[PDB]
C-alpha cells in the first residue's frame, strides 16, 4: 500500500508529535502509576524474582541453573540505548519490548528473558511497570549472586507504542562503517546524536571495530560510545568488568542456524524470535551473539575473578564455533565450569573488548587498581549500575519506593529542598508589578524565561527552569542565551528579589528560579494587555536555586540548544533542515503540533528571537500578543523567494508592487508550506481566533514553564 | 532515518487506529462543529462566494472571467475519491487539502482553487469547515451560472491529518495497468476496494483506457468506476454531461513545463504546486491535465449545448498542444469562445470519455433522452450532484442548515421518524427479563446484536443497528449472520415485542431495532452474572424500524462483512492477511487498539463466533464474561504451530506433554505476536484485571451499539 512517506520521503513527519495519545493507552485517563507502585509489595516481588533465578524453564534452560547472567544483560541492554546528546533511549519507558529494540541483533534472546518474567508481571499487574520490572530483575539477579546494589527507584511508567528515535540511516542491520549511510566520517567521528558503532548494537562490536580484533582500537570505540552514554573511564571499566563477572555468551554452532528476529518471525512464534535449527536450539546449544566465552570460575556468584583472569593469563586469538573472533588463555587449565555438563571444564576466555580494559593505557591503570582493591571495584560497579539504570529517570522527585538511595549524586542535577514558606497569589501579583515597573521589556522577560525553561527534554527529564541554572556555568554563557543581555536581566531580577525578600516576615522568600518564571509570566501578561486582553498567566511557586557545585558543567553541555526554532536560532550549518530540528525540539518539549504552532507564532511577536532578528517577526505591534504571525504569513498578497546571499532566508514582497514586507527563515515559512502545519496556522490566522490564540498561547507557555515540576506531580 | 516500516514493511500498522487523536486537533475538546455551523450566516458566505466567482486574481487568472468551472471541478474532485466498498474517500472530511490528495495529478491546480477560498475561510473561521466550504463553493458556482441546485447540507467537520486509505500499491504516479503492482487482473478486473483506473486519478483516464482513445472501451471503465462510487448509468451520464456543460480543460503547452506537485515543491511556494515554465504559466498559458477542450459555446452559463454538440457533429481524433489525445468536430465552424482573447474562437472539442456517452449503447439511450428532454437532464443532474456531494455524510440527522432538501432519498438509507413515546428504564428492565426468560442464550443474544450494530462504518457513516435492517434483505441472508439462527432469534424477539406492545397505553411501543440492541445488552448482563459480576449495561432507546422499500438491496451489499475478525469469520481466501482485515474493520468501527483488543477477547468467550467455531474460544466457561481469552492466550505453557491441512489455523499444545489445548486463527494469535497488541493483551490478562476487563468491555459494547445514533448527537 503506497504511503505519503513513500511518495515524499523527505517531507517533515509530524506524527512524532502525536504519539502516546489517550487512544493507544489501555489504562484509564485517570491511571496514576506512581500511586499504584507506592502500594506494590516490593518485597514480595523481589522474593518471586529470587525464586525465578533458579527455576529453569525447559523452553530456555538456565545456564549453570541460574538466570542471573541473562537478566543482568537484559537490564544493561534496557538501559544501554541511552544517548546523552538527546536523552533518548534508556530504560525509562520499557521500550525494549517494542520495535525496533525488541529485534536488534544485540538484543537476541532477551525476548526469552522477558517472557520468563511474564508470570510475575501477570501476578502484580499494573502495580509494577514492565520498565521498572526489567531493572528490578537485574538488581535481584545481582543480589541473588552476592552483590549488594546501591539502591533502586520505581516510577518508570509503561508506554504503549514505539518511541520515535533516530538510530541511524543504514538500511542493513549491523552494516560496517564507510557505506552509503555511514555513521562515521573524518577520523572515526561518530555522527551525533548516535552512541553506537553499528545499527542494532548497544555500544561497540565485541569482536573489535568493524570486526577487527584489536583491543587497543576497540578501546577507542568503548570510550567514545560510553562517553556518549554519560559514562567516564572509571565507570566504563567498572560496568564492563562488573557485568562480565557473571554468566556467559552463546555461540555453540554456526550463525546460519538462527532464524528471524521477533518482528519478522511467524505469528506462531508468539512474539519470540531467533529460533535456532542447531541441535536443541537452546541451553547447551544456544546461539545468541555467536561468541562462546565464559569469563569466571563462578559465573553465578560475585567475585574478583574477572580481573584475576584478565591479568593472570596471556591471551590468544581464536574463533568460536560460529566463527567469531575471541580470545583464550594460553596454557591454562580447564577451570571454567560448563553451563550444563558437570563433568566438563574449559579454559578462561575473553572478548576483544574485555582485553581493552588491560591494553588501553588509561583503562589498565583503573583495572589494576580495581584488581588490587576489589572493594573499590565493587563500590564503583554498584554506583555505576545505579547511574546506568536511572540516568534517564529525571529529578529525584520522580524516584519511588523504599530502596531509593539517600545519597544525592551530581548527575541527578540536584535541586535543594525548599525550607521556607512560598509566595502566595498576592505576592505573585506584587512581584509581577515590580518586575514590570523595573523597565525590563516584554521581549526581555519572555526571552529570559523561555531560555530558562526550554532546556527541558522529556527524553530523560533533564533541564528546565527549576534550579535557576541559567545564572550558572555553562548556561549563562551559551550564545543562544545572549550572555550580556542575560547578565543584565538577571541582575535586575536579583535586585527585585533582594528587595522583596528583605521585606518579608516568617521566613517567606522567593527563589531566583521562581522569579525568572514569574517575570516571564508578567511579560506574557503585559503582552496580552498590550493587545487588549485581560488574562492571568498561571504560576506555581516552589522551584529552588541550585549551586554551581551542584551543577556538572560537562554534563550540562549536552543541553545547549544549538537549534532552537522557537527563537529562530541555528548555531551553525547542519545537514538536517531547520524545520526538522524544530519538530525535534518540539518533541523533546513534549509539544503537539498545535502547541508548537501557537507557541512559535506567539514567541515571534513577543520578541523572543535571538539577536533581535526580524526574521519571522510578521507584525507591526511587536510585544503585543496577537495572531499577526499567522495572519501575515498566510496572506497571498505576499510572494516569497530565497535570497541570493542565503537560500535559507526568504524575502516576502508585495506581489503587486515588489515592496519588501518581511523576511523569514525555513522555520518561519514551513508553517505556510507543510500542508498539516498550514492547516493549523489557518485556525489561528482566522478572523475569529484572536481570543483563542491568546488563551492557547498562555496554556502552552504555562506547560513549558512547568515541564520539570515533578515536585507537583 | 531508518524506521520500523523500513525494517518490517509487512508488519501490521496500528497507528491507523490512533489517528485523529486530541493531540493533533487544534480545536478545544469541547468544540462542536454542528453548533458553530448552526450560527453561521450562510447567506453571507454565499454572497461572498458569488462575488469571488468573477474576482480574478493575477496569480491565477479566471478563464472567461469566471472561476465557476474551476470550482465545480474542485467540488467534484473533493467528492470523487469516494469508494462504496469501504466508504473511504469523498468530500466529508476535507481531505483534498492534505497529502496525498492535495498532490494527486488529477488534482493539479486545485491548490489554486483552494487558495482563492482562503479569504472567505479566514473571514468565517471555525463556523464553516473547509470540507463544507469546498462543496458550498461548487454549489455557488452552479447557481451563479444559472443552474438551480437541489440543496445543500452543512456538517462535514474538518479533520487535521491525512486519512489512512489504501489507494493502490503502485510506486509510480499514473502507472498504466499490468505493472508489478497492477490494480487490474483478468478481464479488466479492478481490485476492491479501489475505484479508479490509475494511481492519482479520480475515476478514469480522459484519453481512454491506459491512454488508448477508444470511447467504447472508456465507457466500460466509466461504468465500473462510477458504480464503485455508488452511481448508476443515469446518474453517471447526468454528472458527466452536467459538469462538462461548464468551463474548460488546460493543455496550452508541453507537460514537461510543469514542476513539482505541492508536497514536493520548495518551501517558498507556500503550499502551491505545479509551477509552469510555459510562457506566463497561467491563464491563457495554463497547463493542468494536458488536454485542451472547451465543450460549449457558453462555458460560464448553464445550457443544453453539451448534448447538442455531442450529437450534432461527427468527431475526429486529434492532439492537444501537450500531445494528449482528444477530439474535434469535423467541418465545424469556430463557435466556442476563447477563455482570454475576445477575437478568437474555436471548433467544438470533446474528450474520449465524453464520446463514451454517445458510443456506448446504454449511455447513448440516456444521452438521447436527455438531449430530447432537457428538463429531465436538469433534474437528474441536480439530484446526482446532490448525491455525489452528500453520499458520504450519513444519516439525514447529520444534515445541517436551511438548505437541506425535504425529499428523502433511497441512498440516504432513511429511517422513519419516531412518532410514539419511547420505553423508559422500567420498560427496559421488563423487556430484558422477558428476553432472558424466553430461553435465548448469551451466545444468541450477543451474536445478534453484534451482527446488527457492526455494519456501521465511520468512513461514510452507513450501517449500524438503527433501522433493524438485519431483519430485511440482504442482511438477513448474509452467511456471516447465520440466516437460520438469526430467523429463530428474530422470531422470538418479535413475539416478545408483540406481547409488550399489545399491553401498552398512550401509543408507547418498542421498535424491533431497539429490542435487538436491548436483548444484546441483556445477554451481556447475563454473561457478567455468569462470571459473578453485577453489571448493568447502558441502553438508549429511539431507533426505528425501516422498511424493505427504504433499504436498497444493492447498495447494502457493500456492507457485507466478508472479513469479521470479531466473529472469527472469513468468507473466502484473500491476498490481505486476516489480521490486516481485523484492524481494517476496527478502524471502520472507530475503535482504538485497546478497544479492539477488549472487544475481541470478550466476544470470543461469549460465543460470538460464526458457526460456533472453537477457534480462539480459550475458556472452559463459555458464555461467562471473563478475561480467559487473554490469560490462556499468553500462557507460555502452550506452544503454537500451524496445521498441515491449513497454514491459517494453529494448534496450541502443552509444551511438556504435547496434548492439544486449543486452536486459533491468525486473528486470534496476532494478539500474542504483534508487540503492541500483546502489550495490550498483557494488561487484560493480568491477575488484577478481571473487573477492568468487564467494565472496559461493557464500555466498548455500548459504544458499538450507539455508533449510528446521530439522533442523540
Ligand atoms: C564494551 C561493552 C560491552 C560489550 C561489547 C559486551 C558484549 C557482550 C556480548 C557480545 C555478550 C554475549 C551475548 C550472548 O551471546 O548471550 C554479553 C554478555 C553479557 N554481558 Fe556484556 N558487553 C559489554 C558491556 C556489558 C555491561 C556494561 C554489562 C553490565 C553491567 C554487561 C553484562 C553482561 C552479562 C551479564 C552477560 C551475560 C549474559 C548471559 O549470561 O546470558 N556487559 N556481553
Ligand atoms: C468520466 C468522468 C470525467 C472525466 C474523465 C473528466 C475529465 C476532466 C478533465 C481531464 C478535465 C480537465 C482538467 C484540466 O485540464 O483543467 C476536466 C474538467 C472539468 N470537469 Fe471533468 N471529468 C469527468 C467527470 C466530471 C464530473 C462528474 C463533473 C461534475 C459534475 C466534472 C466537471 C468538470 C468541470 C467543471 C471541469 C472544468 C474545469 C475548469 O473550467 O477549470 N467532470 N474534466
Ligand atoms: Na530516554
Ligand atoms: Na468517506
Amino acid at each position: 500500500g503506497t504511503s505519503n512517506r513513500d511518495w515524499w520521503p523527505n517531507q517533515l513527519d509530524l506524527s512524532i508529535l502525536h504519539r502516546h495519545s489517550s487512544l493507544s493507552d489501555p489504562m484509564g485517563k485517570d491511571f496514576n502509576y506512581a500511586q499504584a507502585f507506592e502500594k506494590l509489595d516490593l518485597a514480595a516481588v523481589k522474593r518471586d524474582l529470587h525464586a525465578l533465578m533458579t527455576t529453569s524453564q525447559d523452553w530456555w534452560p538456565a545456564d549453570f541453573g541460574h538466570y542471573g547472567g541473562l537478566f543482568i544483560r537484559m537490564a544493561w541492554h534496557s538501559a544501554g540505548t541511552y544517548r546523552t546528546a538527546d536523552g533518548r533511549g534508556g530504560a525509562g519507558e520499557g521500550q525494549q519490548r517494542f520495535a525496533p529494540l525488541n529485534s536488534w541483533p544485540d538484543n537476541a534472546n532477551l525476548d526469552k528473558a522477558r517472557r520468563l518474567l511474564w508470570p510475575i508481571k501477570q501476578k502484580y499487574g499494573r502495580a509494577i511497570s514492565w520498565a521498572d520490572l526489567l531493572i528490578l530483575t537485574g538488581n535481584v539477579a545481582l543480589e541473588s549472586m552476592g552483590f549488594k546494589t546501591f539502591g533502586f527507584a520505581g516510577g518508570r511508567a509503561d508506554t504503549w507504542e514505539p518511541e520515535d528515535v533516530y538510530w541511524g540511516s543504514e538500511k542493513i542491520w549491523l552494516e560496517l562503517s564507510g557505506g552509503p549511510n555511514s555513521r562515521y566520517s573524518g577520523d572515526r567521528q561518530l555522527e551525533n546524536p548516535l552512541a553506537a558503532v553499528q545499527m542494532g548494537l548497544i555500544y561497540v562490536n565485541p569482536e573489535g571495530p568493524d570486526g577487527n580484533p584489536d583491543p587497543v582500537a576497540a578501546a577507542r570505540d568503548i570510550r567514545d560510545t560510553f562517553a556518549r552514554m554519560a559514562m567516564n573511564d572509571e565507570e566504563t571499566v567498572a560496568l564492563i568488568a562488573g557485568g562480565h563477572t557473571f554468566g556467559k555468551t552463546h555461540g555453540a554452532g554456526p550463525a546460519s542456524n538462527v532464524g528471524a528476529e521477533p518482528e519478522a518471525a511467524g505469528i506462531e512464534a508468539q512474539g519470540l524470535g531467533w529460533k535456532s535449527a542447531y541441535r536443541t536450539g537452546k541451553g547447551a546449544d544456544a546461539i545468541t551473539s555467536g561468541l562462546e566465552v565464559t569469563w569466571t570460575t563462578t559465573p553465578t556468584q560475585w567475585s574478583h575473578n574477572f580481573f584475576e583472569n584478565l591479568f593472570g593469563y596471556e591471551w590468544e586469538l581464536t574463533k568460536s564455533p560460529a566463527g567469531a573472533h575471541q580470545w583464550v588463555a594460553k596454557g591454562a587449565d580447564a577451570v571454567i565450569p560448563d553451563a550444563f555438563d558437570p563433568s566438563k571444564k574449559h579454559r578462561p576466555t575473553m572478548l576483544t573488548t574485555d582485553l581493552s580494559l588491560r591494553f588501553d593505557p588509561a583503562y589498565e591503570k583503573i583495572s589494576r587498581r580495581f584488581h588490587e582493591n576489589p572493594e573499590q571495584f565493587a563500590d564503583a560497579f554498584a554506583r555505576a549500575w545505579f547511574k546506568l539504570t536511572h540516568r534517564d529517570m529525571g529529578p529525584r522527585a520522580r524516584y519511588l519506593g523504599p530502596e531509593v538511595p539517600a545519597e544525592v549524586l551530581l548527575w541527578q542535577d540536584p535541586i535543594p529542598a525548599v525550607d521556607h514558606p512560598l509566595i502566595d497569589a498576592a505576592d505573585a501579583a506584587e512581584l509581577k508589578a515590580k518586575v514590570l515597573a523595573s523597565g525590563l521589556t516584554v521581549s526581555q522577560l519572555v526571552s529570559t524565561a523561555w531560555a530558562a525553561a526550554s532546556t527541558f527534554r522529556g527524553s530523560d527529564k533533564r533541564g528546565g527552569a527549576n534550579g535557576a541554572r541559567i545564572r550558572l556555568a555553562p548556561q549563562k554563557d551559551w550564545e543562544a542565551n545572549q550572555p550580556e543581555q542575560l547578565a543584565a536581566v538577571l541582575e535586575t531580577l536579583e535586585a527585585i528579589r533582594t528587595a522583596f525578600n528583605g521585606a518579608q516576615r516568617g521566613g517567606k522568600q522567593v527563589s531566583l528560579a521562581d522569579l525568572i518564571v514569574l517575570a516571564g509570566c508578567a511579560g506574557v501578561e503585559q503582552a496580552a494587555k498590550n493587545a487588549g486582553h485581560a488574562v492571568t498567566v498561571p504560576f506555581a511557586p516552589g522551584r529552588a536555586d541550585a549551586s554551581q557545585e551542584q551543577t556538572d558543567v560537562e554534563s550540562m553541555a549536552v543541553l545547549e540548544p544549538v537549534a532552537d526554532g522557537f527563537r529562530n536560532y541555528l548555531k551553525g550549518k547542519y545537514r538536517v533542515p531547520a524545520e526538522v530540528l524544530l519538530v525535534d525540539k518540539a518533541q523533546l518539549l513534549t509539544l503537539s503540533a498545535p502547541e508548537m504552532t501557537v507557541l512559535l507564532g506567539g514567541l515571534r511577536v513577543l520578541g523572543a528571537n535571538v539577536g533581535q532578528s526580524r526574521h519571522g517577526v510578521f507584525t507591526a505591534r511587536e510585544q503585543a500578543l496577537t495572531n499577526d504571525f499567522f495572519v501575515n504569513l498566510l496572506d497571498m498578497g505576499t510572494e516569497w523567494k530565497p535570497t541570493a546571499a542565503d537560500a535559507d532566508v526568504f524575502e516576502g514582497r508585495d506581489r503587486a508592487t515588489g515592496e519588501l514586507k518581511w523576511t523569514g527563515t525555513r522555520v518561519d515559512l514551513v508553517f505556510g508550506s507543510h500542508s498539516q502545519l498550514r492547516a493549523l496556522a489557518e485556525v489561528y490566522g482566522s478572523a475569529d481566533a484572536q481570543e483563542k490564540f491568546v488563551r492557547d498561547f498562555v496554556a502552552v507557555w504555562n506547560k513549558v514553564m512547568n515541564l520539570d515540576r515533578f515536585d507537583l506531580a
